[PDB]
């Protein structure tokens, strides 16, 4: 699909950048016509077809088509596309009180409410998405943010869907690899993938909220990947003595090695706890 190939900045101002990856920079900007504020997403082209710099057009039009079916309180959302020679730009909605990652660096360690807190919103956002059959597969701290971080129960969206995909007949098999401290086993044996990776990062993102430590983390990212494949985490007592009998129940059925015996986003939803890159 052709997106607006007008020049961006004769309707938008840029500002202050709010981050990056690898082939993308995301840019506050501000619309003339409006004066609404936005986040810039400036993803690279690729310049040839054989190229490993850049996104392939193929990535880059998986990631709009995904943003522009949703729309839920914690979901970003698609404004516009434009794109030139060399950048898609995707106009999203500005979630501006900085990354879950930075919130929890900076916080002092979470309660178990401050992390269910979280959690439900996490949880709500990724069963709308999971309705849509969409597997968001990048579910990861960095990709949470807060609409605003100085209150004192923040409100997330998820961002980040650049490795999002329509799951329409249970699994897909492309290989699709994320961060080796959040991706589930069946990521690192390269088989098909479905919603279930999702729940596994999920579980993962849980045990970091409960105790500032990582699950799986080891030294290098083959370790990681490793001990992902073997599941090989435990509840260490320096950081779970004071962390209840069923948060860690509820980890313990979403940090599972057989995708088909994980808790579902429908089964995380009812649990009685909540219930009312890959290379050196
Ligand atoms: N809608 C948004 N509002 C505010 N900040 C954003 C938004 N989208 C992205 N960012 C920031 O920009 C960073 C990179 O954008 P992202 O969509 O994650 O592209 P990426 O390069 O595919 N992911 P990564 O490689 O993990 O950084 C994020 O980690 C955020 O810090
Ligand atoms: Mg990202």
């Amino acid at each position: 699909t052709v997106f607006r190939q007008e020049n961006v900045d004769d309707y938008y101002d840029t500002g202050e950048e709010l981050g990056s990856g690898v082939f993308a920079v995301v840019k506050k900007c501000r619309e003339k016509s409006t004066g609404l504020q936005y986040a810039a997403k400036f993803i690279k082209k690729r310049r040839t077809k054989s190229s490993r710099r850049g996104v392939s057009r193929e990535d880059i039009e998986r990631e709009v088509s995904i943003l522009k079916e949703i729309q839920h309180p914690n979901v970003i959302t698609l404004h516009e596309v434009y794109e030139n020679k060399t950048d898609v730009i995707l106009i999203l909605e500005l979630v501006a009180g900085g990354e879950l990652f930075d919130f929890l660096a900076e916080k002092e360690s979470l309660t178990e409410e401050e992390a269910t807190e979280f959690l439900k919103q996490i949880l709500n956002g990724v069963y709308y998405l999971h309705s849509l059959q969409i597997a968001h597969f990048d579910l990861k701290p960095e990709n949470i943010m807060l609409l605003d971080r100085n209150v004192p129960k923040p409100r997330i969206k998820i961002i980040d869907f650049g490795l999002a995909h329509k799951i329409d007949f249970g699994n897909e098999f492309k290989n699709i690899f994320g961060t080796p401290e959040f991706v589930a086993p069946e990521i690192v044996n390269y088989e098909p993938l479905g919603l279930e990776a999702d729940m596994w990062s999920i579980g993962v993102i849980t045990y970091i909220l409960l105790s500032g430590a990582s699950p799986f983390l080891g030294d290098t990212k083959q370790e990681t990947l490793a001990n992902v494949s073997a599941v090989n985490y435990e509840f260490e007592d320096e950081y779970f003595s004071n962390t209840s009998a069923l948060a860690k129940d509820f980890i313990r059925r979403l940090l599972v090695k057989d995708p088909k015996k994980r808790m579902t986003i429908q089964d995380s939803l009812q649990h009685p706890w909540i219930k009312p890159p890959q290379f050196e």
